[PDB]
């Protein structure tokens, strides 16, 4: 119990709610790259001129559970080992051991002006409602005011509001034998302005990237360990 449990809740449940639903057949979101089991769509939204554009994908990645796959998402000790576009993080506050606020910086992209980011990351386990459903792990990384956040003028403040949510099948278990079904969105405010067509671009680039390097992180850092469901 901190002070963001009902808020953590809140934006839990909407991902369990809403971001889930599969997209094959909703002609409202834009597949943009395919590669394999992972599929990225976006939606083209602005506010105020600014690209807001939703970011969603799924992917299918063999060898891994949804706990694990969390675990080295939400783990701050790894951030380092898998993300390319930090410049610097740093944990502003511990809520409980399963929740953190992180203050980082991303690498400017030029023109546009470097963005920063303070957020709040949580990782939960949610049950199977019924013996018929899997149990979902999840991860959400929401944006928060605080205090301690950092003065820096090179930076623009982006909010963010991003999802990593896994439900993991299982076919001794080996890894041979399961895996992983990942829905990942992130809805992501740069602030300020930047050209659409550099936003555009670095979602294009940079999130596809992001989930290949990532989910081959994960696999490459549990094979021969026991799996932990
Ligand atoms: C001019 C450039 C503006 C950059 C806007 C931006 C700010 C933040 C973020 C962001 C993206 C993923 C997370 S997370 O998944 O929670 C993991 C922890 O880092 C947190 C923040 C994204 C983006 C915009 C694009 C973009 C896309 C994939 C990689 C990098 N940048």
């Amino acid at each position: 119990t901190h002070r963001f449990v009902q808020k953590v809740e809140e934006m839990v449940q909407n991902h369990m709610t809403y971001s889930l639903q599969d997209v094959g057949g909703d002609a409202n979101w834009q597949l943009v790259v395919e590669e394999g089991e992972m599929k990225v769509y976006r939606r083209e939204v602005e506010e105020n001129g600014i690209v807001l554009d939703p970011l969603k994908a799924t992917h299918a990645v063999k060898g891994v559970t949804g706990h694990e796959v969390c675990n080295y998402f939400w783990n701050v000790d790894v951030r380092n080992d898998w993300e390319t576009t930090i410049e610097n993080f740093h944990v502003v506050e511990t809520l409980a051991d399963n929740a953190i606020i992180i203050y980082q910086t991303h690498k400017r992209v030029w023109p546009a002006s470097q963005r920063d980011v303070l957020y709040l990351s949580v990782i939960r386990k949610i049950p199977a409602l019924t013996e018929n459903d899997p149990e979902t792990w999840i991860v959400c990384n929401f944006s928060v005011d605080h205090d301690s956040a950092p003065l820096n003028n090179r930076c623009v403040r982006a909010k963010i509001n991003v999802a990593m949510i896994c439900q993991t099948l299982v076919s001794e278990i080996s890894r041979d034998n399961i895996l992983c079904k990942i829905t990942y969105v992130a809805n992501v405010n740069p602030g300020g302005w930047a050209p659409a067509s550099v936003l555009r671009a670095v979602a294009k680039r940079e999130y596809p990237k992001f989930l290949k390097r990532f989910t081959s992180y994960v696999q490459e850092k549990t094979a021969g360990k026991p799996i932990l469901f």
